């Protein structure tokens, strides 16, 4: 019963998941939390959340492996995959990990600098702890790396983009893949006559127009704050408003790049929370700028799903996933309702469906595009790809 | 015979022109230019050009008006209108100038300093010029001052707009508003139920949807940088893209709004130039970053177009205007292919038809939305306004 070992590296978590290699089941889940705080934790579901002091990420995932040496999984850890970030021009599909693509990793890393590197520090540690196991490296942005040049490229001056590698990368691409595989299926489409918009609704959020099996465009930009607003993130922004904002309130750039990350979307308009659920709440109660901030993530939802559609020769379905896409019925219908212009009919029963009722239809007969949820995956899908590369002669 | 006098001063330059009240046809026009370099010069169409030297804006204007009285207009000079770019929140409409609106004026200028203080100096030189003549403000930014909060909010902390007016405002408005109301004359549509995306592809560049006859979304900002990239200007930008290529070069927020402004888009890509017919003839020879400008131009047009629909309940027409909207067959034909998702179909041989041919259908019966040209006159709508204004008491 060989089993997948999913690592995730954040900047403050390892989060990791052990997948069954039979059914791509989930057989342990945890969070090392707090990492590089005074006070860092090993909490696993489902049991009591272990504490971890002054340890780096190292010291962290001999603990989590200590706890799969616990439970005799660690003769059955045959595939280790890691989530990294940011894979530049350079992957355009998971690899193998080896010497070169470490290196290659590394080069990109200026990409992402906060990411990467704890990416990084994961497959160090993992290297060490699992010599004799196949890893792999399943990247963010590779699944985005079929856009073309006048989708990619920004308006700026070409040396930024040919010496600095400044272009939109996109990112969600392991959850826009495993979605998009999931609709053709769901819709009985043609994967490679077809045309989709996932829309990624998480904290983070990103639209991805699948053309044929491949993705054409995407929201996020050369990092993950462009595009629509989200739980912190301001998504797009004018260039000016901000070269205004700093000369006026005497703000930095990388004051400004906080605020831009941590301050802003539905937390910055609210002025309340970045989680949907409260807002919805607060609405429910009277409060203007939750309802403001609500229609205003859904009319840039609305705006990028259609504009994202123009990348199509033909539109067949608009598929939504990520937390809030799964789970909430009303940002469902008030986008649904906003797209009315490109004939999409919902089933509001089927709409109100919660999310047990996994892959399901919620636009009725009549609409001109199906419309879907599809509960995505990243550690399935990266679990996947560590199986058929797990057939590699290396 | 009363006439209108328009003026619209930059930075560097008035222009002017003077309409029929009869006909709004131009019996002249000209330009002050160099305007606050060391030799400022006068030059009407249609005569020989005129020098200034160290003129002020009430120099130029004085020059201007010694020409009109050298060909007997003074006395006819019925009503003076002036374009103003920003009109924040406060005016939704022209106006005629007082001293009050001059206040006014003067409270939004600080969202655009450049351009703002400039058009505050033509009101001067003409109030002083022109005493007994009623005048009249024409804004950019009035015209979408119907967009509801969800669609001219940032994702920025609330502070902002409220306390600083951070918003989008949009410009183009005087173009968008008189080719929307173009339109339903063109297309017979009701105003009142009608759904139009309006392209003015010029210099600048920039997308409205009019929606029973009001502005609902604009694609430039809080500045006129945000949306379509255009000439030498970005367009949307990453603002973490920006950020990191600050640190990464060592430009501050001021270098890289030069470099947005001034030295992107349309020249910053091509390396080449700002001018469409020099990259066509380019592309045409082989020149590769000449096509992916212009294929990037269009892509940005085609996803704005089709991501602005998203705020009609029905699209019936896209309209195309401004320099290269109203010229440009081959980039008219390229964003027309790349909307092939919202059903339209081109009549390339009305496509083919030069801009002689005025307010024309360029899209084919079977379409599902119309496509036309119509050229703008933001001269001859500024003289209407006028006109309007000159039958109220005041
Ligand atoms: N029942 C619900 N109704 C509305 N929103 C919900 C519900 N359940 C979860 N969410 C929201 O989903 C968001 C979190 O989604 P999330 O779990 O982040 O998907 P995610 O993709 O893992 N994040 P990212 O990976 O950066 O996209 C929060 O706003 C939650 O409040
Ligand atoms: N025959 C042509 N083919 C292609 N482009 C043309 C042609 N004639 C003019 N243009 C382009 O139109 C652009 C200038 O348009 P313009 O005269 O700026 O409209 P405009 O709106 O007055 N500028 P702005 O007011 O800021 O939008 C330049 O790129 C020109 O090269």
């Amino acid at each position: 019963f060989p089993v997948v070992l999913v690592i995730n590296c954040g900047s403050s978590s390892i989060k990791f998941s052990v997948l069954d290699v039979a059914t791509c089941d989930v057989l342990m889940a945890g969070i090392a939390d707090g990492m590089n705080t005074e006070n860092a934790f090993l909490s696993i579901n489902g049991d009591k959340p272990i504490n971890l002091a002054h340890s780096n990420y190292e010291d962290a995932l001999k603990a989590i492996a200590f706890e799969l040496e616990k439970r005799d999984l660690t003769d059955s850890v045959a595939l280790i995959g890691h989530r990294i970030v940011h894979g530049g021009e350079l992957f355009t599909q998971s690899v193998i990990i080896t010497d070169e693509i470490i290196d290659n990793i590394r080069r990109v890393s200026p990409l992402a600098p906060l990411h990467n590197y704890a990416n990084l520090s994961g497959i160090d540690a993992a290297r060490h702890l699992f010599p004799a196991v196949r890893q792999v490296a399943v990247f963010d942005t590779s699944f985005h790396q079929t856009l073309a040049p006048e989708a990619y490229l920004y308006g700026l001056p070409w040396e930024y983009f040919s010496s600095l590698g400044v272009r939109r990368y996109g990112f969600h691409g392991t959850s826009h893949r495993y979605v998009s595989r999931r609709a053709y299926e769901l819709l009985d489409l043609d994967e490679k006559d077809s045309g989709l918009i996932v829309a990624h609704l998480g904290n983070g959020a990103s639209i991805c127009a699948v053309r044929n099996g491949q993705s054409v465009d995407t929201s996020m930009g050369m990092t993950p704050l462009e595009g629509l607003m989200m739980g912190t993130r301001s998504g797009d922004v004018d260039f000016g408003a901000m070269a205004w904002i700093a000369k006026e309130t005497g703000q930095t750039l990388s004051d400004l790049e906080r605020v831009v990350n941590k301050e802003s979307g539905l937390l910055g308009i609210s002025g309340l929370s970045s989680d949907l659920r409260v807002l919805e709440k607060a609405w429910h109660e009277g409060h203007e700028r939750a309802r403001l901030a609500i229609k205003t993530f859904v009319h840039r939802i609305a705006r990028h799903i259609a504009g994202h559609a123009a990348s199509l020769h033909r539109l067949d379905g608009i598929i939504f996933t990520g937390g809030i896409g799964e789970n909430s019925v009303l940002i469902r219908q008030l986008v649904i309702e906003h797209l009315g212009v490109l004939g999409l009919t919902l089933d509001v029963e089927m709409n109100k469906q919660p999310n047990s009722h996994g892959e399901r239809i919620i636009s009725a007969n009549p609409s001109q595009v199906i419309c879907a949820v599809i509960p995505t995956n990243e550690e399935k899908m990266i679990a996947l790809d560590a199986i058929h590369l797990g057939n590699v002669k290396a």
